[PDB]
C-alpha cells in the first residue's frame, strides 16, 4: 500500500460529489501538498518556513471547518485559524502558546513549542477520527500514537513516524506529515459523502 494510490483512492470518492474554501490535497514527490503547499522539507528540497507555515495554515482550516461540519467540539484545545501562522489554545493551560508555525534556522534555537503544537493538533485529528468511525467499517488508513506524537505507515512499512521535529529526521517528520494530510483527506471525502 502506497500513500500516493490511498490519496488516489480518496479522490476519486472526492469526484464523485459542499465546502465554503476548498481544499485540494495531493501529493509532490515526498512531500504531502494542500492547496498547492509542502508539507515538509528534504534534505535536498529546503522548503521555506513561509510555505510549511501556510500547509498548516490550510490544515488547520480544513480540520475546524470538518469539525464544525461535524458538530464535534474537541476536548483539551481549540483550533484557531489564522492565515499562515495559525494555532491552538489549550483549554486548562491558559498559559500554553501552541503555534503551528515556524520561522527558519535550526532545531537547536527553538524551543518545543512548535512540537508540542504538532502533537496536540494529531490528539484532535485522532479525535475526528474517532467520531467518524463511531458507529460502518470505515477505517482512516494510518493509525496515529498521540501519547508517543507518531503516526503508523498502516500496511505499508509498519513503521511509526514522528511529528516532532526534534530528534527526528526531515524526510520522516515529512513522511508523518503526509500520512496525517492522508488521514484528513480521506476524512474530507467520508464528511463530504456523510453529510
Amino acid at each position: 500500500k502506497s500513500v500516493e494510490n490511498q490519496m488516489r483512492y480518496a479522490q476519486t470518492q472526492l469526484d464523485k460529489l459542499v465546502f465554503n474554501a476548498t481544499f485540494h490535497i495531493w501529493h509532490s514527490g515526498q512531500f504531502g501538498t494542500i492547496n498547492n503547499f509542502r508539507l515538509g522539507r528534504l534534505p535536498s528540497v529546503p522548503v521555506e518556513w513561509n510555505e510549511i507555515n501556510a500547509a498548516w495554515g490550510q490544515t488547520v482550516l480544513l480540520l475546524h471547518a470538518l469539525a464544525n461540519k461535524m458538530g464535534l467540539k474537541f476536548q483539551r484545545y481549540r483550533l484557531v485559524p489564522y492565515g499562515n501562522h495559525s494555532y491552538l489554545e489549550s483549554l486548562t493551560d491558559k498559559s500554553k502558546e501552541l503555534p503551528l508555525y515556524c520561522s527558519g534556522g535550526l532545531r537547536f534555537f527553538w524551543d518545543n513549542k512548535f512540537d508540542h503544537a504538532m502533537v496536540a493538533f494529531l490528539d484532535c485529528v485522532q479525535q475526528f477520527k474517532e467520531e467518524v468511525e463511531k458507529g460502518t467499517r470505515f477505517c482512516l488508513p494510518y493509525r496515529m500514537d498521540v501519547e508517543k506524537g507518531k503516526i503508523e505507515d498502516t500496511g505499508g512499512s509498519g513503521g511509526s513516524y514522528s511529528i516532532k521535529t526534534q530528534f527526528n529526521s526531515e524526510e520522516q517528520w515529512t513522511k508523518a506529515l503526509k500520512f496525517m494530510l492522508t488521514n484528513l483527506k480521506w476524512g474530507l471525502a467520508w464528511v463530504s459523502s456523510q453529510f
